[PDB]
């Protein structure tokens, strides 16, 4: 458990998880190879009925609808676009009580958690050129090898 670290951009080694630890709801990370992968991760607190709302996405304001139908659990969901002009949509979510979230560049993909907390499992993405993806976290994160990521894991479940 290497951290915590500041927000700020940078390029993860392949195969190290990112673990996130955001205390607001809203954009979590972002990470685009900028010609067939855009992701941003978005903390959707607990509770939420259908509605829009305006997020920054890669720097421009996005109207996406956004729901959670958890009365106490929060939402991680994923918004991908695959081109760049193309629309956004939701993948995942993470059904989430720690408020903890990762995510990781692994063999072309972007991994990221997945479905309830206490039983996480990892989803993933196809991305070109996965391995000089660029993240943006917008909250303090760790850094995990894919070795321990049973340790990874057990944070996402049950909290630092
Ligand atoms: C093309 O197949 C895959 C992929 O990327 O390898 C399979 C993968 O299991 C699936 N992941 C999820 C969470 O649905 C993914 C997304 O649907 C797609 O990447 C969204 O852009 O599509």
């Amino acid at each position: 458990l290497d951290g915590p670290y500041q927000p700020t951009t940078f390029n993860p080694p392949v195969d190290y998880w990112m673990l996130l630890a955001p205390t607001a709801a809203g954009v979590v990370v972002e990470g685009t190879n900028n010609t067939d992968r855009w992701l941003a991760t978005i903390l959707v607190e607990p509770n939420v009925t259908s509605e829009t709302r305006s997020y920054t996405l890669f720097g421009t304001q996005e109207q996406i609808t956004i729901a959670n139908a958890s009365q106490t659990q929060w939402k991680f969901i994923d918004v991908v676009k695959t081109t760049q002009n193309g629309s956004y949509s939701q993948y995942g979510p993470l059904q989430s009580t720690p408020k903890l979230y990762a995510v990781m560049k692994h063999n072309g993909k972007i991994y990221t958690y997945n479905g309830e907390t206490p039983n996480v499992t990892t989803k993933y993405y196809s991305t070109t050129n996965y391995d000089s993806v660029n993240m943006t976290a917008f909250c303090d994160f760790y850094i995990i090898p894919r070795e321990e990521e049973s340790t990874c894991t057990e944070y996402i479940n049950n909290g630092l």
